[PDB]
């Protein structure tokens, strides 16, 4: 019922000094998930213009953030296309085998890991502030699955049985214990407005209790 595969080395790699190397502007992350979120919000804009059935599945083209101290999880739903079983496997949709080795031979030439979105791996910065990452996730053609790795080197994928999304994905972030300054409203709200002024979908942070 539950897959587990071995992220390929460079993934491995590139994981394995973002939770290990020192560096305090771990912030960056939350700007990376919502661009991801932005894009897969813009593909499914552009295939509802010429297919608006696509849109069946939800016509709202939102994020939202969702910050729990109880379970210290912060949770990102946005209503984009959506990632089939194979896009997850496949590295979320990405080529981070590629992007990876860029990544990392920039950082040795002194680049900062606050590029990290220029190689398109910006994803894994999630491991800054994470100890566990799911991504639960709803394409129109096909069904609905949820990804989780806590690096160590594999992830796994399985038929998710949680509440049905429609359409879009959603990334729970398993924040590490000295990192729940994440689930504090201000500190969202600062991030938002600092790195995400031009995000052309609204972002609504929730608030709890
Ligand atoms: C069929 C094609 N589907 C998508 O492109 C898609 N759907 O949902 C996506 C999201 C992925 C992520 C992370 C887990 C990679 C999100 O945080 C949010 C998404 O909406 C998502 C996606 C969004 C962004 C990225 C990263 N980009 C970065 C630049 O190069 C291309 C890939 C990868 C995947
Ligand atoms: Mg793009």
């Amino acid at each position: 019922e539950v897959e587990t595969f071995a992220f390929q080395a460079e993934i491995a790699q590139l994981m394995s000094l973002i939770i290990n190397t020192f560096y305090s502007n771990k912030e960056i992350f939350l700007r990376e998930l919502i661009s991801n979120s932005s894009d897969a919000l813009d593909k499914i804009r552009y295939e509802s213009l010429t297919d608006p059935s696509k849109l069946d599945s939800g016509k709202e083209l939102h994020i939202n953030l969702i910050p729990n101290k109880q379970d210290r999880t912060l949770t990102i739903v946005d209503t984009g296309i959506g990632m089939t079983k194979a896009d997850l496997i496949n590295n979320l949709g990405t080529i981070a085998k590629s992007g990876t080795k860029a990544f990392m031979e920039a950082l040795q030439a002194g680049a900062d890991i606050s590029m990290i979105g220029q190689f398109g791996v910006g994803f894994y910065s999630a491991y800054l502030v994470a100890e566990k990452v799911t991504v639960i996730t709803k394409h129109n053609d096909d069904e609905q699955y949820a990804w989780e790795s806590s690096a160590g080197g594999s992830f796994t994928v399985r038929t998710d049985t949680g509440e049905p999304m429609g359409r879009g994905t959603k990334v729970i972030l398993h924040l590490k214990e000295d990192q729940t300054e994440y689930l504090e409203e201000r500190r969202i709200k600062e991030i938002v407005k600092k790195h995400s002024q031009f995000i052309g979908y609204p972002i609504t942070l929730f608030v709890e209790k």
